[PDB]
């Protein structure tokens, strides 16, 4: 009755706040009451002290309801409980709860803005790699919940708190390389924050900058999470770009951590500099590259800007003008010879017929594969179909059917549909199939469905008033067949056929109404499809066809650099050895580059004499 | 697509309107909620992000920022 | 300035409802052409007003029509009041009933905003919603 009324006007005042004096006279009365405890009194202290049903303190219930008068109320808290010798049981205390497990004053602190309490808290011996786990920090979907990496130092890092981030640095207690649950530090975490500068203002950047500084080591960018993956490659994996265009491109003045950028100026007689970058993660030869990760998703729909980077870029146009270009044109010409050699055996109907079973086998097992891999995926599904029907119209020539030349023939079409894919390689060309493939995705569809249930609707009719019997004359009752009707529709939407009042029918008025009705209504959704068409076409047609080229152009020669050897792949290894520092030797990539605006002294250059040698 | 949206929301007032009493009463659409000075009344819960403010967040009704 | 003075006089009925039946309110909402013309200054005279007045009495009385202030920015082609009203946050203890928008929780930048919907529902017998919806003027 009074200890339960005690302990509830306790936490009411602490909510409140209204005066110190409150709180020194009940925690005076709180202390009188001690003295009836001889043995395990602390604890009983603590229980009084301590909300046993959620694992929540008197502290936190303070911190979370902030006024202006709370550092007095926590410096009278944490005088008392130092005086009892409780501050360490009484600090590091957290949740009981399944989704607060973990949670303590500090990160209640660092979730607000207040950094001075938790200075004070942190010289009374509180716990700085204090991991909250639990449901509410490790939610699902973004929503009820907020994922930080589940550490002070990661809190106060996303929430742009750089003097506590300074502070938390500065304790030796401090543990930078301290994974989550997850297994992901901080500088996981960040990456799993950085939505976009329109948005956050790029602050997440100079936080990186700053603890990278603050650590002279590889230590954490070497780090693996549960999924192993780099914080490079957790931002490539997610659709994070100006971080990615930090880290992939860091010029660093100070000498000493000159070590941790990954580009450098090797030498600028002037305007003139010759950058240099790094390829360590980035080439193909790790086990999962930045490049990769960057190409083969299409969970991000942010790539063109991911791809646009310089590196990167550079990368993708080299590997291309070595060898990539050679061998798109080598695989065309192989599937020149070998539809052109189909078309001469369909035509008249021994070598070319072994050519083209021998090469039909290398296309079906690499369609198989890339399927079992696997709207960019299409063309491969198509090759597998075209594949497939020319295996099986060539083993029923083999048995005494008819129907083979069928799945010939339609081979056949499928395969000059499919040199359309080799057409995507030029520019020109790349842009026309993918608008092709753009409009038959969006606008061509809704057409041909709707116009298919008007011929139907429409056709129904047509046959109907054709009922009227011919006398055994298809001639005079045209449209007679509900077929024949549609079909004499697609020739007059068309305009081949030869359009007529029929003295076979009932009327003739009400047939020619709807007949006009219905060739008023294909223009009408024609233009419709034509006017959706132009309400796209300017803005959003070119960036997007471009974008998408790039793309699969990117996708092509990683699939190609897959396909080839391992002493081949060593040979066109773009990028050259180079010394950085301090007995560091490290791969890097060469870009000549011109600036007639930034005027400085070139004080920081690998290389004193110019020369390109 | 200010045609569309209006017409469709036009479209689910109909609905609902077509409705009896006692279904639309067991939707109930909204969560009763307290609020300060002992009042009891509809309420929309809806989550959202802000980045560019920050602020100590004096106003909060519930100190826990648990979902239930 | 003016109405400061005003509102600071006792003799002052903020309440007077005009022989048309509308308060200040209704008036206010009656102006709100746009932003592009006004400023938005409607705006602050409305949170002003409200703030002298720490009652429910002004939004909840109704015209000669029959209508609440926010059932007649819905009826006329008014959005920036509307978009006031329906989202407010007072951070003034004591007049925390007067705010629709209320804060559950702010962790950090997640936060759960809590609006009302009182009159805004289609339980009324003219909601906001059905009264937007259904007005082609």
């Amino acid at each position: 009755r009074k200890k339960r009324r005690l302990k509830k006007r306790i936490f009411a005042a602490v909510s409140e706040g209204c005066v110190e004096e409150l709180v020194e006279l009940l925690v005076e009365l709180q202390e009188l009451c001690r003295r009836r405890h001889d043995e395990d009194v602390p604890d009983f202290l603590m229980h009084k002290l301590t909300a046993s049903d959620t694992g929540k303190t008197c502290l936190m219930k303070a911190l979370l309801n902030i006024n202006p008068n709370t550092k007095e109320i926590v410096r009278i808290l944490l005088a008392f409980a130092e005086e009892n010798d409780i501050l360490g049981r009484f600090i590091n205390a957290e949740y009981t709860e399944e989704a607060y497990e973990g949670q303590t004053a500090l990160n209640i602190a660092i979730e607000r803005r207040q950094g001075d309490i938790a200075a004070l808290l942190i010289a009374a011996g509180a716990d700085v790699n204090a991991h909250a786990k639990g449901a509410f920090f490790n939610p699902k979907y973004q929503h009820e919940g907020f994922y930080f990496g589940e550490t002070p130092l990661a809190l106060a890092a996303c929430t742009n708190q750089p003097e506590i981030v300074q502070l938390l640095m500065e304790h030796e207690q401090t543990d930078i390389t301290s994974r989550d649950s997850r297994g992901n530090n901080i500088l996981h975490a960040l990456v799993t924050v950085a939505e976009d500068f329109k948005t956050q203002n790029d602050f997440v950047k100079r936080m990186y900058d700053m603890i990278l500084l603050r650590s002279g080591n590889w230590e954490l960018e070497t780090t693996r999470n549960n999924d192993g993956l780099t914080p490079l490659q957790l931002a490539a994996k997610m659709g994070k770009a100006e971080i990615l265009k930090y880290i992939l491109s860091r010029e660093i003045k100070e000498k000493r951590l000159r070590s941790l950028s990954r580009k450098f100026t090797d030498w600028a007689y002037g305007p003139v500099s010759s950058s240099l970058y790094d390829l360590t993660n980035v080439d193909t030869t790790t086990d999962n590259s930045v490049l990769e990760i960057t190409v083969y998703n299409t969970n991000i729909d942010n790539r063109h800007e991911m791809l646009t980077l310089e590196p990167l870029h550079t990368l993708l146009h080299m590997k291309w003008k070595k060898f990539a270009k050679h061998m798109f044109f080598l695989s065309f010409c192989f599937y020149f010879f070998y539809n052109i050699t189909l078309t001469l055996v369909s035509y008249y109907r021994l070598l070319g017929r072994m050519f083209v079973l021998i090469w039909a086998m290398c296309i079906s097992v690499k369609e198989g594969i890339a399927i079992f891999l696997l709207s960019d995926a299409w063309f491969h599904f198509v090759f597998f179909i075209q594949a497939v029907l020319v295996i099986l119209s060539v083993f029923l020539y083999l048995f005494a059917y008819k129907e083979y030349l069928a799945c010939l023939v339609l081979a056949m079409a499928l395969g000059w549909a499919n040199m359309l894919y080799y057409t995507r390689g030029f520019q020109s060309m790349g842009m026309y199939s993918v608008m092709i493939q753009k409009v038959i995705l969006h606008d061509v569809l809704k057409f041909l469905f709707v116009y298919i249930v008007f011929l139907l609707g429409f056709g129904v009719a047509l046959a109907s008033l054709i009922e009227k019997c011919p006398k055994d004359n298809k001639d005079c009752s045209s449209y007679g067949s509900f077929s024949d009707a549609v079909l004499e529709l697609f020739k007059l939407t068309i305009g081949l056929g030869d359009l007529n009042i029929q003295q076979n029918s009932k009327y003739p008025i009400l047939f020619l109404f709807l007949l006009i009705t219905y060739v008023i209504l294909t223009f009408v959704l024609l233009l419709n499809m034509l006017i959706a068409l132009m309400g796209e076409t300017v803005e959003n047609v070119s960036k997007e066809s471009e974008r998408i080229w790039r793309l699969q152009r990117a996708r092509t020669i990683l699939e190609f650099e897959k396909m080839l050897p391992e002493w081949l792949r060593s040979r066109f290894r773009m990028g050259e050895l180079c010394k950085v520092a301090e007995d560091d030797f490290r791969l890097c990539l060469r870009i000549n580059e011109v600036k007639w605006t930034e005027w400085k002294t070139h004080v920081s250059f690998l290389n004193e004499d110019p020369g390109p040698v």
